[PDB]
């Protein structure tokens, strides 16, 4: 595991403004999106080959509140001016949400929880994974940016509570997604310093890796149909081109939202849809931007009568049908955008525990469609269809019942306002817990867990080597690739995946 240490910006020695036309030319690899998967992918490829990583956002030093645990709230409170590390959006379901716009991607703005994929996930996918290498790649990530968290009083309360509520066994400290209660890893260190995917660029070869920031990739260029390069615009609005050469490849790592958007803008997607927008079809595929998922977050907020210490989430309660955590949160008068599903939600006057359950899968899905047929800076439309699938609603009911059981534990009893027998002894911010009343509560108070995925699925858009079917020299590696979560907290899987696929590409080519 990593030690406590300052965020390592050594890689800035090979980070350039996209305004620099001398970045234009031929590379072995172009990676689109310097995010969770993109950074370790570009770093891994750079060991042997000339790599250009293109990121639309700027560098994290521009936004210092990205670099500490106590800055997390600030980035969600900050208004979206088009340059900030948090890009705000609202799904067509009406649920507020955010995505990253910064070098390091969503690892620079997230809640830092680190876990490995459920070990059953690999065989569920039917992909022929090299499982030894998957595990070597987790250790490569974890040695760089993951710590064993110190004890935090609220996380310890919640962990005792989960165990008392029957979320067994006690797994102690473990990175594994397994049934029961555990302390997991964190990408915040014990000093509260954020570590992130951008630090994995420090593993790249500084003679082979170049990173362009404020590089907005607008189109994949095509040739036996092959990807050959990209068009990208800089912060001044000028256009630039970069190309791959020989046996090289373009990899799209622009995320659940960015990947399908760029594929559609490039003419890769459903024929009738693209034809309807007068976008010339390069490669018809009915599934680009289809099977987009957002695992529901359902929650209560308790307001203890005595202050609790704020905490980062480290203690997880895992069952097959729900994944539960709690954060202890300082009061604020500026809302954290997407913490609550709309801007019309009460402000907390005192410290509160946000007590949460996540629906696995989920089975409900929607889509990403273009808002503009030309401008990548215009966010696409996204709809998740929360609770359209009744299995999802059934699983939320089970989770909400378990949060009921948690509020009844001796662990939580000291946080009640009134020493009465029932959970009405708590004071709530927003809607308290109440099968039909649990269904209404699930449907009406749903928020994003922020762990959205899909839009470029393996088995739909991609083959088992993450290649776009029908196109040579084009891959996709990010959270657009899988229809189900790998675990409760997927950043660990997607960081591993960038390097892993990087290694498969180098092997394929060797
Ligand atoms: C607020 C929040 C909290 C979270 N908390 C946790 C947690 O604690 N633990 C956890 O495991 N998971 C957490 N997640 C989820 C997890 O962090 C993400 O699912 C994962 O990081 C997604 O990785 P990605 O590579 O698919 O996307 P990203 O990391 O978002 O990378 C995509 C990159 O592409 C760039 N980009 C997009 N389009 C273009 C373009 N056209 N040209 C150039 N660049 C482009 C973006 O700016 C971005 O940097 C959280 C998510 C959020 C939003
Ligand atoms: C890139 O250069 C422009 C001036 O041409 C400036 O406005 C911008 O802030 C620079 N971006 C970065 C990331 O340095
Ligand atoms: C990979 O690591 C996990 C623990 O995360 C372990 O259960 C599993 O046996 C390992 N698998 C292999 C193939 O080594
Ligand atoms: C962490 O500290 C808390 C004190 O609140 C203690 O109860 C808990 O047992 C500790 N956990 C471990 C694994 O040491
Ligand atoms: C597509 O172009 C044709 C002209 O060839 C026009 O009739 C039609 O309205 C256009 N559709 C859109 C959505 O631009
Ligand atoms: C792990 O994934 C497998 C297969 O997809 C599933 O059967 C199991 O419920 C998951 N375990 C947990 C604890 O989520
Ligand atoms: C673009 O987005 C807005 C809301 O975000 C939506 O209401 C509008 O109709 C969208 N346009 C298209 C063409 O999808
Ligand atoms: C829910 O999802 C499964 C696919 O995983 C499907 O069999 C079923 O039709 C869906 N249920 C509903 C209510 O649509
Ligand atoms: C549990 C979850 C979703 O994640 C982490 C988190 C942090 C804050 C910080 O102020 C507030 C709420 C919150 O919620």
């Amino acid at each position: 595991l990593a030690n406590t240490s300052a965020h390592d910006f050594s890689y800035l020695k090979f980070v350039y403004n996209a305004t620099d036309t001398s970045l234009e030319g031929s590379y072995d690899y172009i990676v689109i999106g310097g995010g969770t998967s993109g950074c370790p992918l570009a770093a891994t490829l750079s060991e042997k080959y000339k790599v250009l990583l293109l990121e639309r956002g700027t560098i994290a030093t521009e936004y210092p509140n990205t670099l500490t645990a106590d800055g997390f709230a600030y980035n969600l409170q900050q208004q979206d001016d088009g340059k900030t590390p948090v890009e705000r959006f609202v799904s067509e379901d009406g649920i507020d949400n955010v995505r990253a716009r910064i070098l390091g991607g969503t690892t620079i703005i997230n809640a830092g929880v680190y876990a490995r994929a459920n070990i059953s996930f690999y065989s569920q996918t039917g992909i022929e994974w090299d499982l030894d290498l998957v595990n070597k790649t987790y250790e490569w990530v974890e040695d760089a940016i993951v710590v064993k968290p110190n004890n935090q009083s609220w996380q310890s309360v919640i962990g005792e509570g989960f165990l008392e509520a029957g979320i067994l066994p006690d797994n102690g400290f473990s990175l594994d997604h397994e049934a029961g209660t555990r302390l997991t890893g964190s990408t915040f260190d014990n000093n509260g310093t954020r570590h992130a995917a951008d630090e994995l660029l420090n593993k790249g070869d500084p003679n082979n890796l170049l990173v362009a920031v404020q590089a907005s990739v607008e189109k994949i260029l095509f040739s036996n149909l092959s990807a050959i390069g990209v068009i990208y615009t800089d912060s001044d609005g000028n256009s630039h081109q970069a190309f791959v050469r020989g046996n090289g490849e373009v990899i799209v790592s622009a995320g659940t939202i960015g990947t399908p958007q760029l594929l559609l803008l490039s003419g890769v997607g459903p024929e009738s849809y693209l034809s309807s927008l007068n976008i010339t079809v390069v490669q018809p595929n009915p599934y680009v931007g289809q099977f987009v998922y957002d695992n529901p977050r359902n929650f209560i907020n308790i307001l203890p009568p005595n202050p609790i210490e704020a905490s980062v989430v480290t203690v997880l309660g895992i069952r097959s049908d729900y994944y539960q955590v709690s954060a202890s949160v300082l009061p604020f008068s500026t809302p954290l955008f997407s913490l609550f599903p709309t801007t019309s939600y009460p402000l907390p006057n005192s410290t509160f525990a946000h007590i949460v359950s996540q629906v696995p899968g989920p089975l409900s899905h929607g889509s990403v469609t273009l808002n503009s047929s030309s401008d990548v800076r215009i966010a696409p439309n996204i709809k998740f269809n929360y609770y359209s699938n009744s299995t999802d609603l059934a699983n939320c009911v089970s989770g909400m019942k378990k949060l009921g059981d948690l509020l009844r534990t001796k662990a939580l009893e000291p946080y009640k306002a009134r020493d009465v027998l029932g959970i009405d002894g708590f004071n709530y911010l927003g809607v308290p817990l109440p099968d039909a009343s649990f269904e209404t509560f699930c449907l009406d108070n749903v928020a994003s867990y922020w762990h959205y995925h899909g839009g470029s699925l393996v088995g739909k858009v991609l083959d088992d080597s993450f290649r776009v079917m029908g196109i040579k020299a084009l891959r996709v590696v990010d959270a657009s690739t899988f229809p189900y979560e790998p675990n409760s907290h997927p950043q660990g899987f997607y960081l591993m995946l960038g390097r892993y696929v990087g290694l498969q590409i180098l092997q394929e080519r060797s």
